[PDB]
């Protein structure tokens, strides 16, 4: 049932005007991700009640209204408790057709943010601008140029933050030079680097998890963990645009980006203070000491069609090169080389066209071998992030009653009963901490070069055809040689 | 479902005491689940024996004795079979003729048995008051033991075991030339509760709490028993032993040893009583000083009457029902790590329950946390949970405190056994871990004798408090003050 | 003399002045540091080291040859170098306040570094300002208004002499009035504890070792100790030490440089900012020493009569309740130290003269009990530079009975090493550009907010100061502090 | 200069008379290690001023004054401090010939010492009998059996101790019919079996390091450990007598037995008490979770003649037979499993014939990998149990001086440059002790099970012709595929 919205926005924000400029409007990631969440925002309340959101993409537009009625209000999801606030929202929205290379397209859009800001009714003169780039990679740094030759505010008068999405780059070379395109344009402090993982509930709770209990504390390091494992797995294969991952893969579409940063919030050591800087200088810190992953110390796969004939195989897609050997699939075993991760294997698991939709962390403990030996297992630290979320320990107990035997138990908290609160989407978060300027959860320039460093060796070794891709059928658990190396690296299974 | 042990030769459990109320309202009906579980032989041979000189033994088992057996909706049906296999017998605990007429008919049991082996394995629950047991066991040893290479004799004996280390030092020396020490079964029931066999498990099966388990990670350690009852009606009894030799000396120290024992060198029953018996030598006698006493009065509104209002208990008595311990284990594991004992009647709640207070991690959250906890509850229902610190869910960057639960009513279908069954099947089995060592025992009373004495001479406050309250206010101050972080 | 003079000295000229030549620090510690560095051939041979004082001599030469070169110290090997070394000093008489003066430093500078031979046109600049502090900005100011060098034409490094203020609020001024002056970087504040060969050691004691690296933590350490020694006293110089007391002289600066490296976490790197990041880090935990945690004495006169009492002197004011020795128990508010008690002791006309580091671990309990005491590992930085650590093992024969023994280092028998003097190193490191052994100025912050509410209670007059014999341990309230405070000797 | 000695007696020796009877008089270990401990024990005044030694063997006698001046003394050490006390020790020694298998000679035994047990002037009448079996192990059976038939002391009248000499069966099922031979013959806590390793200083010195120290206490274990290596070299060859080591090997003869006891003491747990049992539960315990070495985890040697010719080769040995793979050289990887030592490799080095004579324990701590890297290496604990009685502890320090580089040092403790003390051979402490009745430097019954349960499997891979054995040059430092085992195994060299 409809409910009135508070005036809940940050006093950051109140001051000056807002106008958040999503550049690329027309694409697939802002209709379904980009506007979705700032409707989110508006409905609690977090926004300004006086926000101008601008779309800016190369689209004609014959009817603006009609796109925000039918195409952008049809990816909203509260509609039974916020459908009543749909309209007044997308009264907020406008539209501009613009190219992304074209001078006058940027004096145009500059001059709309100066006419919305000097509509404000608050205190301050100016206003803060904050653009979201969800472009195609072949026009950013002509984006980039033309926000920064004439899209930026007066100096003293209001912030300008840019939010940047993946690809960045395809290796270290590529992405060191789009990191120096982009040095003279922008500060640093200006650039949010949008990872979404970094915005996922469970993916924000590790560093409370591991630094604010001793229980966890004490046991994370080499003495008591014997293996970490990391899987993100989809049902989902890469069909109809399957063109646009063939020149990525698996490694540069979720390992590089989004599992790295598990990895880096897993491995780090103990932050200064809970400041930005702080706590990414840990994450680049830990990065920089991870051992590039070998192309001997790896299994990769290329999903076929499935057992009936439901999901078609990777190379039926038409958008897919012929005799491709992209990888759609991908286990690796890497190495921390520090005194507190000497001898424990990361295993990182990433594959489409699955058995099932997970990503989870497994922190395996060592056995205890004496007195039980066979009678126990190790222990284990589960935190799933998705489907539903839950952190469970898994430990060895007496069989409850008159039997003196053991078995295998978990000491669970699963959010969904646990707690009445529906759960924000990861790009309402990072899009909150960046109009309330918090920089923590966002890719710093060297945490970035930090990472592309452990998987460029291997995606050139990949990409020069070095490493072997196995078949998988659509639906199944991936190769089977894939299974036998995760043993092999250090992973008993339950 | 009978070990393949107590198949080949007879059985006879004989019941002395028969008519007392431990009898009736736990050994007898666990006797009749084991029965039901098909843990107990069919052809079992159940002999109560009891000075009462009871004239209807059918009405008795029928009425009486069937009354207190508790899964009837779903295994009470076998009620009059069970019952078939008791037997009831008037005798004296002094008497060497009524021991003589005791050997006399087990042997016209064992006679019956029509098994492999032409013997017959004995097993006696001694449920008598404590000025008969000297006795009893003297007659039993003279003349009611099984024949050599002929079946195994044991003996369950029930607390009071002394009042203190030279009472119970003499109870022990009366009874070593009687028996040894492996036909020897002295019953602490705590040992038979479903959380506290656990213990053992948690401990030493999983490194997650193998590595906490030390005074580097941990901060405090506190054993809890709350009861809602008071000595309601039997006051006179308790008077002479008071809340420490009832509860604390016996119950909350075999959790504190298995809390605080070293790995063990296997899973054997020596190999475990070794551990016990290691860590309490190493226990620093409780001191006056480190503890807060407790008497209750009448409740805030006058539904449950004062300890001193029962008329079995004597005027101006000093016994106190309530009483919180530090205790100090003097070893490299605990050095530094506060043990906190708590024992009271008539307070706010029924609980049992193990707190293993973690050390606070200071940086970088400070006042956005609070210690971490491993806490074991035993009763009122069986769970264990590890408190600890996390994100609060949502679009907020602040923190909350919450658990990773495991509640066993929940988790699993499996209608528990009372602490008696298991018990008396381990003593079937011959397993003595679950059973107070001679040795064990005399470690128990060290630790509490300087303290039990000190008391008995006026030394120490009793301090008031209604029945129905958490006891003195005396005693949560103590319990900060000695190392324990309230939420 | 070898030519091991670093590749950055040698394009460019290099000139070093010592600003307060007269001074007694200068004679005594600058110029025969100097000299050792010019013999190492670690200086260029054509070095201009520029003496500035104001003081109106007229034989420099003679102040050079029988003043100075009479604190140079290996003269039966590097006797023959006292020459040409001294050939290289200059003297120059001038005011702290007027900036004549400072331009004809300025312009004497300048006609050295025409006269250099090498590739370079420019000059790098070392200032080492041996002063009194109430000329202190007045000299700064001086300098960076005019005695500068030119951009990109060399360096200009400036070398800071303790007092750093009196407490936090002096300190901060200072802080403050040499921000638009300088840049961080250029300033090279000196604690000469940082140049000493077991306080340099600290760091790869602890990050390079497992066995120290494993046991670096409240689970094993019982208690640490760091002790101060002297067996003199004020001996002339008594109101001169009056204004300061033991406190600000030797454990605000000195002491607590070694608490910092005994206590800091492990390092990003070895590089001077990860160093320093992490010390300040420590220093920021450190709880503000409080009255009620500490003793205080005053020396009275020796039990013969050989050493004077504190109060007979006439420099020092009549009433006098300035501390010459003080014991602290200091704790640190962090996971690793987290009950681990630390006791600080510095004192003047003791029994002997020593400074050492005690790191005490925890007993043993079982199975040995009173057959055996805490392991303990000493530093010592003087007099005999060793490391040691106290272990209990069986009586040596037919006997078992157990003894105390020690796993021993001494440097003087192991090492045919004629170790540098402390101002050797950190007047390298700072010609070598490197900071690490160079108080930064928020680590001196944190340094005086541990000590500044205890300074001020003292000052108050609310913290009792006990008389101890010249020649004795201190007072007897001290020891029993100790033992309370968490440390037990045999 | 001649000295008096003193009445140092334990007083539980002084109370009744003491027969110490040496079966195998004439024998290579009595002369050379028997009759020398027990006139250094004498000389001490740790024996009584009436002590009756009493040799017994097959070899007849012509003159025994010239066997006690002549052979006998020539063996003793401190006579420039105690060759004045030769003449009064030797006139307590007395001499008898006898079989050992034929009961007739036992009964003149008995005979012999009742007759100087009534000599006695002390207190207590009887007497206690400690019997010191030197003898060929074709014979130990046999006087077992006679010893116990009729030369025991009556009851309640004196103890009767029995110190038994190596070999100890040859593998698993020989020990065990030997130790179930003598188990009606005596009751264990009479048998003292000797192990001349648990008399040595630097052994003795293990429990106290290990358990009397915080310091080393919480680094003995896996998570600062990483390599522990046990070395015996000896210079001397099999020289003469080859024949009796053919039938041993250097496994039977040094690893299962010597080096096996030092594997015991540096792995075991904290014991309950310092009580014998106590401690010897602690070294069968730990021994009890060794797993048996195996064949492919092993290297062999057997010397051939020095590079010049001065030593010649094992097989030029006209004891040794033709064609003998028997080895004078092992090197052994052994994993202990349990919760202590999990993961830490134990490498067991022996072999005749090297360059040097040494027995030392090294104790490998884990690298510190940051801030020093390559400027930094292992720290290690060396104890030296001979030539030169040191125990060492390497560690990295800064190169003093100006120079800010790092070099490796040692907080070293030399007993001959800190101890006035002239140290006791290892039979001087095992035959006291014995005397005193302390059994904890003794091998108990179920502590030699343990012992040759790691040996055997690979003792027969051995016996079988299975496992290889390498040939090495007298003098040189062994086979050189010792030295790549060794570094593969997990010791990093200084
Ligand atoms: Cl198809
Ligand atoms: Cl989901
Ligand atoms: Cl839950
Ligand atoms: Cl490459
Ligand atoms: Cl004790
Ligand atoms: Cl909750
Ligand atoms: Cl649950
Ligand atoms: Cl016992
Ligand atoms: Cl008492
Ligand atoms: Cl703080
Ligand atoms: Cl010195
Ligand atoms: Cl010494
Ligand atoms: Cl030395
Ligand atoms: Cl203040
Ligand atoms: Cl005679
Ligand atoms: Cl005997
Ligand atoms: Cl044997
Ligand atoms: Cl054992
Ligand atoms: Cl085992
Ligand atoms: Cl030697
Ligand atoms: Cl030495
Ligand atoms: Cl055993
Ligand atoms: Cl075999």
């Amino acid at each position: 049932v409809c409910e009135r919205i508070p005036d809940a926005v940050s006093p950051e924000l109140r001051s000056r005007a807002l106008t958040i400029v999503v550049l690329g409007a027309s694409g697939d990631l802002a209709k379904k991700k980009t506007f979705p969440a700032l409707f989110q925002l508006y409905c609690n309340g977090m926004l300004p009640r006086d926000v101008n959101i601008l779309g800016y993409a190369r689209s004609t537009m014959e009817d603006v209204e009609k796109w925000k009625k039918d195409t952008l209000a049809g990816f909203f999801t509260r509609l039974d408790e916020r459908g009543c606030h749909v309209g007044n929202f997308l009264r907020r929205i406008s539209y501009m057709t613009g190219s992304y290379d074209r001078d006058e397209d940027f004096a145009r859009l500059n001059e709309r943010i100066l006419r919305m800001e000097e509509a404000f009714q608050g205190p301050e003169k100016g206003g803060n601008r904050l653009f979201y780039l969800a472009l195609p990679p072949s026009v950013f740094v002509g984006v980039c140029r033309g926000l920064s030759k004439g899209a930026m505010q007066k100096p003293e008068l209001g912030w300008v933050r840019l939010i940047v999405e993946k690809p960045f780059g395809r290796d270290t070379e590529t992405s060191e030079q789009l990191s120096n395109q982009l040095k003279p344009l922008f500060n640093e402090r200006q650039v949010f680097r949008i990872d979404h993982y970094l915005g996922k509930e469970m993916v924000q709770n590790i560093i409370v998890t591991r630094f604010a209990n001793r229980v966890f504390s004490a046991l994370w390091n080499s003495n008591s963990i014997a293996c970490v494992q990391i899987t993100f797995k989809e049902k989902i294969g890469t069909e109809g645009r399957g063109g646009y991952f063939d020149s990525i893969g698996i490694i540069r579409d979720v390992i590089q980006n989004h599992l790295t940063q598990i990895l880096s919030l897993l491995t780090m050591e103990k932050p200064r203070s809970l400041s930005a800087e702080d706590i990414r200088d840990e994450k680049v810190q830990v990065l920089r000491q991870v051992v590039p992953a070998n192309p001997a110390e790896c299994v990769l796969g290329q999903y076929t069609a499935s057992a009936d004939g439901s999901t078609p195989g990777y190379l039926d897609d038409p958008s897919v090169p012929k005799g491709s050997h992209c990888p759609t699939f991908a286990v690796l075993r890497l190495h921390v080389n520090n005194d507190r991760w000497h001898g424990v294997p990361f295993i990182i698991r990433a594959g489409k066209a699955l058995e099932e939709r997970l990503l989870d962390i497994r922190i395996q403990f060592k056995d205890e071998i004496r007195p039980f030996g066979e009678s126990t297992q190790r222990n284990e630290l589960v935190i799933r992030a998705q489907p539903s979320e839950a952190m469970y320990l898994k430990l060895t107990a007496k069989t409850p009653g008159l039997l003196n035997d053991t078995h295998q138990t978990e000491l669970d908290l699963t959010y969904e009963r646990r707690y009445d609160v529906t759960l924000p989407d990861a790009y309402e978060s990072l899009i909150h901490e960046a109009l309330l300027g918090n920089s923590t959860n966002f890719v710093r320039v060297d945490e970035l070069d930090a990472a592309w460093r452990i998987y460029t060796p291997l995606l050139h070794a990949i990409d020069r055809g070095e490493v072997k891709v196995l078949p998988y059928a659509a639906g199944s658990c991936g190769p089977e040689e894939a299974q036998e190396f995760i043993r092999i690296s250090g992973y008993k299974t339950t």
